[PDB]
């Protein structure tokens, strides 16, 4: 009779408190740390009263009613601001969801010895700081995976803080934020899929992906798994985080009890601890594909029953087409497989209302150009990457995309282009047959970042079109954009280049980011400059910066010499 009691008992007090803190920090990203912990503790102690008697006052209230009521107990609007706390459920929860900010304007690592002192001072307060700061900067983070990150975070300190601490803690902390931002972007795509294109689009994506990983499983087994996984991500993406974690744990138990009807690669994943086992299953490699599978053309092109099966049970028949095609093509990206199933459905739509056997007899010819376009694209960029290396590969992609959509803001163009260029590092080391799913599905994740970053403040009609027209065609849409000829050159400002004392002591990574910022501004100012012309200007300006960083009075040099180039 009490839902808060049910989840407190299923998850245990430690994971309960952590998940409630994550939930509050994702809904109110600007609220100070001390105010959230205070609300968390009141919630936890009420939950204990309900475990002791599920008929006590208020113990019958929904989780949304209880969490929303707490958040409503604690500046300038410029005339525009939604008032979520004046709404009733379920409208109030929808209002909270609509104010999640993907780009929180919030500040961006103290000394190694300084952290170690705060750790042993209070471990528990130190770990909650880690959850709070990540959750408020990534408001769609997959909440059960964040628990697994917090445990690896706790283990790095419980080892390195106790000969040298810097050479022990800093490499580990560095892979925790790489692997942290990869995980965040990956889940932002699932949530955008469910919220903008609907449940039916998500389930197709999951049929395709689970059929590749589990090609020996029966179609009925894949469909059960997809139904359970869709419920989990629906919950995590609508802020039902206690339910999401409880159902994720239940799904892992089901998979591990039924290994022999699912995959032979699960042996070791299923012997690991609670959070580690779900994380293991999520990244398991594909199983071996059965030999001598019958031809696809036999059931889907040649059978005289094609139009009958499409009419009598359309969702099952089209789901079977996708399952059968995907299990025998681990070498295709998920979005390519979804494009083929859409083409097949359109064709039967047309042909079954006409000699249909003759109408759709040549449907496989339509698939060949869909397969060839991404194969050639990724063959070319890998050639370029191997020649140029990551930094200059990034700069090649940055000039291309700035010229496609020059209205997009400079920070967003730099961040997206850097991430697009990481695809060569990540995927070009694989042999041919392994490259398409690695590269084209990573590119979907980065292009979705461009879409959600731009949606907050739309300025480019072309970005809006490609992001709203069709989820699976996003990458071909962007690849096809030419240079905008209607863009008026941006005029010089100069505030971009004002001296700051930190520019003469940059790390290598932050040097690249400064140079990439200046290249975007240059293309926006001179959209017709050739490649040789851009290089000559770039190389002269970098030499100016190196000159004045060696001066007796740095600021004087920057001010005196910078003005000459401005009036040149
Ligand atoms: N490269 C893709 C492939 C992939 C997607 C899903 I969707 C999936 O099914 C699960 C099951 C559980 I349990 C999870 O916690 C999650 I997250 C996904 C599995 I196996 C693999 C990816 O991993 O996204
Ligand atoms: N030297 C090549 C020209 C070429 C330039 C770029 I820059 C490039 O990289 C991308 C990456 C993405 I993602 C795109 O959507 C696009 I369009 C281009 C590729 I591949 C090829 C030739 O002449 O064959
Ligand atoms: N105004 C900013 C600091 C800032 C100063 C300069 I001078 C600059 O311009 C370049 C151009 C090239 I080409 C380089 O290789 C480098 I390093 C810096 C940039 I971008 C940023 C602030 O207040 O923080
Ligand atoms: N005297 C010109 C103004 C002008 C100043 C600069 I300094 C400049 O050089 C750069 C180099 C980089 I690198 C940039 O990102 C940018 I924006 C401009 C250029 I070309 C033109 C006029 O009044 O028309």
């Amino acid at each position: 009779k009490s839902e808060v009691a049910h989840r407190f008992k299923d998850l245990g007090e430690e994971n309960f408190k952590a998940l409630v803190l994550i939930a509050f920090a994702q809904y109110l990203q600007q609220c100070p740390f001390e105010d959230h912990v205070k609300l968390v503790n009141e919630v936890t102690e009420f939950a204990k009263t309900c475990v002791a008697d599920e008929s006590a006052e208020n113990c019958d209230k929904s989780l949304h009613t209880l969490f929303g009521d707490k958040l409503c107990t604690v500046r300038e609007t410029y005339g525009e601001m939604a008032d979520c706390c004046a709404k009733q459920e379920p409208e109030r929860n929808e209002c909270f969801l609509q104010h999640k900010d993907d780009n929180p304007n919030l500040p961006r690592r103290p000394e190694v010895d300084v952290m170690c002192t705060a750790f042993h001072d209070n471990e528990e307060t130190f770990l909650k700081k880690y959850l709070y700061e990540i959750a408020r900067r990534h408001p769609y983070f997959y909440a059960p995976e964040l628990l697994f990150f917090a445990k690896r975070y706790k283990a790095a300190f419980t080892e390195c803080c106790q000969a040298d601490k810097a050479a022990c803690l800093l490499p580990k902390l560095d892979e925790l934020r790489d692997e942290g931002k990869a995980s965040s972007a990956k889940q932002r795509l699932k949530c955008a899929s469910l919220q903008k294109f609907g449940e039916r689009a998500f389930k197709a994506w999951a049929v395709a992906r689970l059929s590749q990983r589990f090609p020996k499983a029966e179609f009925a087994e894949v469909s059960k798994l997809v139904t359970d996984l869709t419920k989990v991500h629906t919950e995590c993406c609508h802020g039902d985080l206690l339910e999401c974690a409880d159902d994720r744990a239940d799904l892992a138990k089901y998979i591990c009890e039924n290994q022999d009807s699912i995959s032979s690669k699960l042996k070791e994943c299923c012997e690991k601890p609670l959070l580690e086992k779900s994380h293991c299953i999520a990244e398991v490699e594909n199983d071996e594909m059965p030999a001598d599978l019958p031809s696809l053309a036999a059931d889907f092109v040649e059978s005289k029953d094609v139009c009958k099966n499409y009419a009598e049970a359309k969702d099952v028949f089209l789901g079977m087409f996708l399952y059968e095609y995907a299990r025998r093509h681990p070498d295709y990206s998920v979005v390519l497989l979804l494009r083929l199933a859409k083409t097949y459905e359109t064709t039967l739509e047309k042909c079954c209302a006409a000699d249909p056997h003759e109408c759709y007899a040549k449907v496989f010819d339509e698939f060949k150009p869909l397969v060839e376009e991404p194969q050639n694209l990724i063959k070319q960029n890998c050639e370029l990457f191997e020649q140029l290396g990551e930094y200059k590969f990034q700069n090649a992609l940055l000039v291309r995309y700035t010229k496609k959509v020059p209205q997009v803001s400079t920070p967003t163009l730099v961040e997206v282009s850097r991430n697009l260029g990481k695809v060569g590092s990540k995927c070009c080391k694989h042999p041919e047959a392994k490259r398409m799913p690695c590269a084209e599905d990573y590119l979907s994740v980065v292009l979705n970042q461009l879409c959600v970053l731009h949606e907050k403040t739309p300025v480019s009609d072309r970005v809006t079109k490609c992001c709203t027209e069709s989820l699976v065609n996003r990458r071909p849409c962007f690849s096809a954009l030419e240079v905008d000829e209607t863009y008026v050159p941006k005029e010089f400002n100069a505030e971009t280049f004002t001296f700051h004392a930190d520019i003469c002591t940059l790390s290598e990574k932050e040097r690249q980011i400064k140079k990439q910022t200046a290249l975007v501004e240059l293309v926006k100012h001179k959209p017709k400059a050739t490649k040789e012309q851009l290089k000559a200007v770039m190389d002269d300006f970098a030499a100016f910066v190196e000159k004045c960083c060696k001066a007796d009075d740095k600021e004087t040099c920057f001010a005196e010499e910078g003005k000459k180039l401005v009036a040149a």
